[PDB]
DNA sequence: GCTACCATCG
DNA sequence: CGATGGGTAGC
């Protein structure tokens, strides 16, 4: 009975003072993938490293209060990979992998390119360097879940006003069909869309105007699953009862057995 | 303060 | 449509 959550905490300390720590236990989650810690190893308290006795593994950026992802788990990972293996994106801490035998879960914070053009390009090199990486993992022959902020909305149904954002970062054509290739060419399963092909399921809302209140949001938080495991998904939900961030926790369940 | 991260008006 | 301005966490 497996349960995985993907939450972009927008600063783990802020989220913790907004009630995320209690949520980690309350949700009953077995594995929690968090992105955008906005903190370093020294900035982390004991509770932000091993919440409720869970094991934890993180990858922080060089500069302070920026990016950083982590993976918490009720069980001890028999393996852990920090960073992807490339200097350019590993100096930003955007990747953590945890192997639990046959299972393999990953917290990922794909770079955003909405700040500037150069950021957009770094995002593209990230796509071009992470693409073959996705392929390798598929050919490993194991159950793998890739949770995180991909900062890309796949189709028109994945965001409220898809008309005004066709020229903006996160919903550019080449991005959209980069994701399209990730789903079809490699056979990765966009779990939410597969479980519910007609439900928007927004996971992020801008700080602008009445974005959150009017439900003008994006679905940029994913759990890309392998087929043999994707077929074991039983349900999914976007938690919005409490607000720990501008993002919302993505909860997915799997009829699974670790034995 | 500064830096990084598209909804709303005309 | 295109032009115009943002709240938030952390340094």
């Amino acid at each position: 009975m497996l349960k995985i959550i993907s939450a972009n905490v927008n600063g783990i300390r802020s989220a913790y003072k907004k009630g995320f720590y209690e949520y980690i236990a309350a949700s009953g989650a077995d594995i929690v993938c968090v992105q955008e810690l906005k903190a370093q190893e020294a900035d982390l308290s004991a509770d932000m490293k091993n919440p409720h006795g869970m094991h934890g593994h993180w990858h922080c950026a060089e500069k302070r209060g920026y990016s950083g992802v982590a993976v918490y788990s009720k069980r001890k990972p028999d393996n852990v990979q920090i960073g992807m293996g490339i200097e350019e994106f590993d100096r930003e801490g955007r990747f953590v992998r945890c192997d639990f035998g046959r299972l393999s879960v990953i917290s990922l914070y794909l770079p955003s390119g909405s700040s500037a053009e150069e950021r957009q390009q770094v995002k593209y090199r990230f796509l071009d360097a992470f693409y073959p990486m996705l392929e390798a993992m598929k050919n490993e022959g194991r159950d793998i879940v890739v949770c995180g902020d991909w900062n890309i909305a796949h189709q028109n149904i994945d965001l409220k006003n898809w008309k005004g954002n066709q020229k903006n970062s996160g919903f550019l054509p080449e991005e959209r069909e980069w994701i399209g290739k990730v789903i079809h060419k490699l056979g990765w399963t966009d779990m939410w869309r597969t479980l519910y092909p007609d439900v928007p399921g927004y996971t992020w809302w801008s700080n602008r105007g009445q974005a959150y209140a009017k439900d003008v949001g994006w679905r940029i938080d994913y759990q890309m699953v392998t087929p043999e495991l994707a077929a074991k998904a039983v349900s999914a939900h976007v938690y919005k009862d409490e607000k720990f961030s501008d993002h919302a926790p993505l909860v997915v369940e799997y009829d699974y057995a670790a034995e």
